[PDB]
C-alpha cells in the first residue's frame, strides 16, 4: 500500500492554479512526467487521479471494477449534447437504447454505403488544392476540418454543409469551437450567454437538418435510423429529444477528433520524409482507378500504421474519465473508494516506456505492423470497452481514403519549418500548420 | 439645319442637377423619353450629345466622320486603367500597338484553346448549384461574377481566383466596385474638391492599390513558372509588327487591369439579365432549355455543341438588346460637319451613344419594344446597320465579343440543361449602375435535374 501523489495545494483554489494555460493536458503531462505513473487532483468541489502506466491503465479498464464517468469537461459538454451516446451514462436508458439503435449505422454494410459520399468530399478536398496558385499555401487543420465535418454532414445526414464554398470556418464550426473553449476554460475558472447563443447557432443547425430530411427520397443514413429505429431490447425508437442531442453529438465527435488526426499524420510525415516516401509509394501504388474503391482502401496498410503512429502520439481525444464501481485496490498500491473518479491521460500511457521501448518520441509506423501484438491496454486512442468509440471505424476508413488520395495527388513541402504548436479545445490539433502541395499531376474520375 | 434640343438648365450648374443619381443612365433614358432622338448636355467643363435613334447612330458610326472618344467617365477610369487598350486614343501610339500585339489572343484557334477553361469555372458553377440544400437559394449576380472573374483569370492569365472557394466577393471584385462607383459619382460632383469628397478620395486610391496588388501576383505567378500561350504571354513576349516594339512593363500592368475588369463585369451583367428575363417569361425560358437538352448530348459540352445553340444565343441577345450591359460608348468629330442633314458639329463635338434606348427605336424594332422576345433575332442581317450596338463600333469594338459570347451561351445552355429555376420572391428588378449595368439582389432557387457531369 502506498501514499498518492498529488502537486501543490493553494486552500480554497485546491491544485486548479497549477493548471492556468490554455494548453492544460499538455500542462498535465509535465505535471506526470515529474510525479509518475498517478497523482491526485483536486478543485474546488472535484477530484480525481491521473493515470499514465500502462500497468495501471490496464486495470482501469476492467469494467467489473470501473466504468465510464463524466469528468467534469463532460458534463459541460452535456448542457448541449445531453444524454446523446458521448455524454450519457453508462445506466442511462438512453445509452444503450441510442446504442442499439445506431451501431448498425457502422456496420461494414453501411460503410461500403458511406464511401461514395466520402469520396465526394475528398474529391472536393483534392480540387481545391489542385486549384492554387504557385504564391499559395494550404492551411492544413482548417482544410481538415472542412473535409471532416462536410463527411459527417453528408453520409450521417444527407446535409451540405458546403466548407470548401467558404473562405472562413462554418458557423456550426465558430460557435462549436468556441463552446468546447468555454468548457475548457470553464474548468480552470458573459462568457455564459455567448455559450447559450453558440448552443442556438448549432441548435438552428440541427433544426435545418431535420427539417431537409422530413421535406424529402428515400434514405438509409445515422439520421434515417435516429428517426426510425426501433431498439432491439424495448421495441422504442429514440424520442424526439434524445434525436436531437445525438445529432449535435454525432457533428461534434463525427468529425473534430478526426480533422486533427488528419492533421498530425501530414505533420508527421512532413517532418520524416523517408517514412512519407513509404506512404506515398503505398497510396500510388495501391489507388489505381480514378477514384478509389472501398476495397482498394482497405489495401492501404501502410497509410493505416501512419494514421495509429499519429494517434499515438497525439490521441486527439486526449483522456477519458472512468469511477470505481466498489471499494477496490488499485494495482495492489492504492485504495480506492466506491465512486472515485480516474482519468486516463492518454498520451502519457502512449509514451510509457516499458511498453514501447526508449525512443518513444519518435514516428515510427512499424509500430504497428502487428498491432495485437501490442500489449493489452497499452494504446487507447479510441476509449475503452462497451464505451469505446462507436465511430472508430468510420474515422479510420474516411482518414484512410483521403490522406491516401492526398499522397497520391500532390508531393508536400514543410516550406515554413513549422514548429508544432498543439491547441487545445478539450480536442487537440496542430495550430498554424502550413504546407505547400505540388500536384503530380493525375486527373480525378 | 435644326437647333438641338437641351433639357433643363440651373445656373453654371448647367444641366448636372437633373441627374443626383446613382441611376444615371436610367435617369438619361427618362430624359431621352422626352426629348426624343438627340440631346445636349451640359456639366460644369465639358458638353457632349445624347443620341438614341438608329438614323443618327447609323452616321455617328461612320469612321472616316467619328473616332472613339474618352468620355469623362473613361477618363476618371484612366486613372487606374491609363493607356491599356480600353481608355487609350486611337492615335495613341500604344493602342495600335497594344491591339496588334494582343489580337491573337481572340483568333478561333485560341477561342477552342480556352473552351476547356471555361467548361472548368462552368463546372464549378453547376457543382455549387447541385450541392445547394433544400432550404437555400442562388445570389444570381454574385455567382455570376464569381464565374465571370474566374473564367478571364484563368483563360487570359492562368491565374485562379477561387471565387467559388469564398462566400464573400473576392477583394479585387469589392475594389473595382468600389472604384467603377467612384468614377460613376464623380461625374454628378458640381465641386469634386469640396472637402469631403477628397476626404472620399482615399478609398479610390486603395482599391487602386488593391488591384495593383493582384497584379503583382499574377505577374509573379507567371514568372515563376517553367510554357504558356495566352494573353498574358502575348503581353509579355509579343512585338507589334508595325513598331518591331514590344509592350513596355507599365502598359502590360494597365492591360491586365483592363482585362481583368472589361473580360468579366459586363458578362457577369449580361447573363444575370438573361437568367432575370428567363424566369420573368416561362415559355421562352421552356424553349431555351428544350433547346439546351437536345443540343448539350455530351457529359460536359464540346465547342461545336456551344455553337449549335442558337436559341440559347438569341436570349442572349436580347437580353443585350434590352439592357447593355456596357449602356454607352462616346465618339468624337473628326471634322465640322453636319449629322442627320439637321444638327452642324465643330471638330471636337463629343456625341453619346445611349444604346437602351437605341435599342428601343420602334421604328427598327416595332412597338413592343418593352417586351423580351428572343425570336427577334432569327435573321439579323434583316435588321438595319447600327441598329444593334452592344459591343461598340468599328476599330474600336468589342476585342472579346466572341469570348464573351461563346462563354455565357455555355454557362447558360449549361444552367438551363441542369436545373429547373424558380422565381421564388418573384423579384422586381432593381438595376445597380457601377457605369456598366447589373441586376441588384437577384435572387432564385434551382430545382436540380439529377444530370451528371
Ligand atoms: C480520430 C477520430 C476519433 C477519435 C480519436 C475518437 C475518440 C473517442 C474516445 C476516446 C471516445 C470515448 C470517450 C470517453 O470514454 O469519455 C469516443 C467515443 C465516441 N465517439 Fe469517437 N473518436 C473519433 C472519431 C469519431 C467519429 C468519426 C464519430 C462519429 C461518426 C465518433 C463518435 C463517437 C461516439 C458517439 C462516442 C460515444 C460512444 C458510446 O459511449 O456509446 N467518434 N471517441
Ligand atoms: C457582354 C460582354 C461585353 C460587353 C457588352 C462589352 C462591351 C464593350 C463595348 C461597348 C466596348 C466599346 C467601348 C467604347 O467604345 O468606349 C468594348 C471594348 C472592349 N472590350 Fe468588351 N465587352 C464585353 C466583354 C468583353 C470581354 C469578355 C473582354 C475580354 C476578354 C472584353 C474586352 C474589351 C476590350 C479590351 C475593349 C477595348 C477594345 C479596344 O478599343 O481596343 N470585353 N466592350
Ligand atoms: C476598363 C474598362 C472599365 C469598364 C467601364 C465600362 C463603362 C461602361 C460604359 C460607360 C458608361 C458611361 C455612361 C455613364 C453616364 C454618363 O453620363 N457618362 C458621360 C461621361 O462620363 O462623360
Amino acid at each position: 500500500i502506498k501514499e498518492m501523489p498529488q502537486p501543490k495545494t493553494f486552500g480554497e483554489l485546491k491544485n486548479l492554479p497549477l493548471l492556468n494555460t490554455d494548453k492544460p493536458v499538455q500542462a498535465l503531462m509535465k505535471i506526470a512526467d515529474e510525479l509518475g505513473e498517478i497523482f491526485k487532483f483536486e478543485a474546488p468541489g472535484r477530484v480525481t487521479r491521473y493515470l499514465s502506466s500502462q500497468r495501471l491503465i490496464k486495470e482501469a479498464c476492467d469494467e467489473s471494477r470501473f466504468d465510464k464517468n463524466l469528468s467534469q469537461a463532460l458534463k459541460f459538454v452535456r448542457d448541449f449534447a445531453g444524454d446523446g451516446l458521448f455524454t450519457s451514462w453508462t445506466h442511462e436508458k438512453n445509452w444503450k437504447k441510442a446504442h442499439n439503435i445506431l451501431l448498425p449505422s457502422f456496420s461494414q454494410q453501411a460503410m461500403k454505403g458511406y464511401h461514395a459520399m466520402m469520396v465526394d468530399i475528398a474529391v472536393q478536398l483534392v480540387q481545391k488544392w489542385e486549384r492554387l496558385n504557385a504564391d499559395e499555401h494550404i492551411e492544413v487543420p482548417e482544410d481538415m476540418t472542412r473535409l471532416t465535418l462536410d463527411t459527417i454532414g453528408l453520409c450521417g445526414f444527407n446535409y451540405r454543409f458546403n466548407s470548401f464554398y467558404r473562405d472562413q470556418p462554418h458557423p456550426f464550426i465558430t460557435s462549436m469551437v468556441r463552446a468546447l473553449d468555454e468548457a475548457m476554460n470553464k474548468l480552470q475558472r458573459e462568457n455564459k450567454r455567448q455559450f447559450q447563443e453558440d448552443i442556438k447557432v448549432m441548435n438552428d443547425l440541427v433544426d435545418k437538418i431535420i427539417a431537409d430530411r422530413k421535406a424529402s427520397e428515400q434514405s438509409d443514413d445515422l439520421l434515417t435510423h435516429m428517426l426510425n429505429g426501433k431498439d432491439p431490447e424495448t421495441g422504442e425508437p429514440l424520442d424526439g429529444e434524445n434525436i436531437r442531442y445525438q445529432i449535435i453529438t454525432f457533428l461534434i465527435a463525427g468529425h473534430e477528433t478526426t480533422s486533427g488526426l488528419l492533421s498530425f499524420a501530414l505533420y508527421f510525415l512532413v517532418k520524416n520524409p523517408h517514412v512519407l516516401q513509404k506512404a506515398a509509394e503505398e497510396a500510388a501504388r495501391v489507388l489505381v482507378d480514378p477514384v478509389p474503391s472501398y476495397k482498394h482502401v482497405k489495401q492501404l496498410k501502410y497509410v493505416g500504421m501512419v494514421l495509429n503512429e499519429a494517434l499515438r502520439l497525439w490521441p486527439t481525444a486526449p483522456a477519458f474519465s472512468l469511477y470505481a464501481k466498489e471499494d477496490t485496490v488499485l494495482g495492489g498500491e492504492y485504495p480506492l473508494e466506491k465512486g472515485d473518479e480516474l482519468m486516463v491521460l492518454i498520451p502519457q500511457l502512449h509514451r510509457d516506456k516499458t511498453i514501447w521501448g526508449d525512443d518513444v518520441e519518435e514516428f515510427r509506423p512499424e509500430r504497428f505492423e502487428n498491432p495485437s501484438a501490442i500489449p493489452q491496454h497499452a494504446f487507447k486512442p479510441f476509449g475503452n470497452g462497451q464505451r469505446a468509440c462507436i465511430g472508430q471505424q468510420f474515422a479510420l476508413h474516411e482518414a484512410t481514403l483521403v490522406l491516401g488520395m492526398m499522397l497520391k495527388h500532390f508531393d508536400f513541402e514543410d516550406h515554413t519549418n513549422y514548429e508544432l504548436d498543439i491547441k487545445e479545445t478539450l480536442t487537440l490539433k496542430p495550430e498554424g500548420f502550413v504546407v505547400k502541395a505540388k500536384s503530380k499531376k493525375i486527373p480525378l474520375g
